């Protein structure tokens, strides 16, 4: 089995807070596009028409191998959306696996709150499930095309790396890369094949525990979102987490608008007083019964940094009123391999991560924990 994938190693770029994309190819001939990776839909979507903060785009009068589905569709995302039209085409990837497949395709027309002023990324690549996919479940994911049509083992994985500028990090399709990581990759059920629903049994903050019932922490769902910069936390865990936390850094006093991230802090240059913010752990439903494991992350993961001489930061721990969402924050700290042929996902500590020279990101296991089924939510 292979297990050094040389190909697609530092294959994804990022600008920080703005996400990470690869670069793929489109239409015959091929022309380029920076994709970004988003494994929290399920829709593979382009710029497809000049707009501002497009550098180029996908024109499918250039394009023999274009088709046309003749149909609409469109997507709210949290915040922005867009319009556009469906069809087909091939699609390829420069720095993955040497494959050529057909997928589908939205020719995005008209966006609203989408593009990124200056993000260099046209384009979105939801590798989530098509049980969210718009229109309907009907519209076959790219990863799933990429799958029926090649090859490539069905899994990926991925490697997203911060920064203390231009995030980097590696996306590996269909295989795990064991330079990529340290240590033993520990996997965690996939408890619904719509998103990448996974389940949480127990927080705590610098080894302390959180103490509510497990099912606040699943409060509607929990998923690993790339596709998603903060760690998000359900209504009562985000309160109960912030006064922790809050307690654990008491040394220095902060405005409330930085715990709710209106604000920004900073320090003399690089005189963070790293050692004084907790660590954070989320207890995941081990694939053994009434067996878990735990992964924990540093202050370096949830104080994003911000662009005179000083180092300033924006709280990216916050509210949500749709489950919890494990996003950048979280993921940027393991290599997390979306293990699809066996339901589930590893986490194994990340071999790029920042950290100082004191404390380090890590995964650690097996805990006997009971009743953890339990602690999802049913509706
Ligand atoms: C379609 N579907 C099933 C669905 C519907 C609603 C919610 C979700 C959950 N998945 C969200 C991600 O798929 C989605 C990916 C995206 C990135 C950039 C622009 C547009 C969308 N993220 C957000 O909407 C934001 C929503 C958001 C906007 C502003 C403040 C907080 C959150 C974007 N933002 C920052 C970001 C910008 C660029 C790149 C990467 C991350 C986030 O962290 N999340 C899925």
């Amino acid at each position: 089995k292979k297990g050094s994938f040389v190909e697609m190693v530092d294959n994804l770029r990022g600008k920080s807070g703005q996400g990470y994309y690869v670069e793929m190819t489109v239409g015959s001939p091929p022309q380029t596009l920076n994709i970004l990776v988003d494994t929290g839909s399920s829709n593979f979507a382009v710029g497809a028409a000049p707009h501002p903060f497009l550098h180029r785009y996908y024109q499918r009068q250039l394009s023999s191998t274009y088709r046309d589905l003749r149909k609409g569709v469109y997507v709210p995302y949290t915040q922005g959306k867009w319009e556009g039209e469906l069809g087909t085409d091939l699609v390829s990837i420069p720095h993955g696996p040497n494959v050529t497949v057909r997928a589908n395709i939205a020719a995005i027309t008209e966006s609203d709150k989408f593009f990124i002023n200056g993000s260099n990324w046209e384009g979105i690549l939801g590798l989530a499930y098509a049980e969210i996919a718009r229109p309907d479940d009907s519209l076959e994911p790219f990863f799933d095309s990429l799958v029926k049509q090649t090859h490539v083992p069905n899994l990926f994985s991925l490697q997203l790396c911060g920064a203390g500028a231009s995030v980097g990090g590696s996306m590996i399709i269909g295989g795990i890369d064991h330079s990529l990581y340290t240590g033993s990759l520990w996997y965690t059920p996939i408890r619904r094949e719509w998103y990448y629903e996974v389940i949480i049994v127990r927080v705590e903050i610098n080894g302390q525990d959180l103490k509510m019932d497990c099912k606040e922490y699943n409060y509607d769902k929990s998923i690993v979102d790339s596709g998603t910069t903060n760690l998000r936390l359900p209504k009562k865990v985000f309160e109960a987490a912030v006064k922790s936390i809050k307690a654990a850094s008491s040394t220095e006093k902060f405005p409330d608008g930085f715990w709710l991230g209106e604000q920004l802090v900073c320090w003399q240059a690089g005189t963070t007083p790293w050692n004084i913010f907790p660590v954070i752990s989320l207890y995941l439903m081990g694939e053994v019964t009434n067996q878990s494991f735990r992964i924990t992350i540093l202050p370096q993961q949830y104080l994003r940094p911000v662009e005179s001489q000083d180092d300033c930061y924006k709280f990216a721990i916050s509210q949500s009123s749709t489950g919890t969402v494990m996003g950048a924050v979280i993921m940027e700290g393991f290599y997390v391999v979306f293990d699809r042929a066996r339901k589930r996902i590893g986490f194994a500590v990340s071999a790029c991560h920042v950290h100082d020279e004191f404390r380090t990101a890590a995964v650690e296991g097996p805990f006997v924990t009971l009743d953890m089924e339990d602690c999802g939510y049913n509706i």
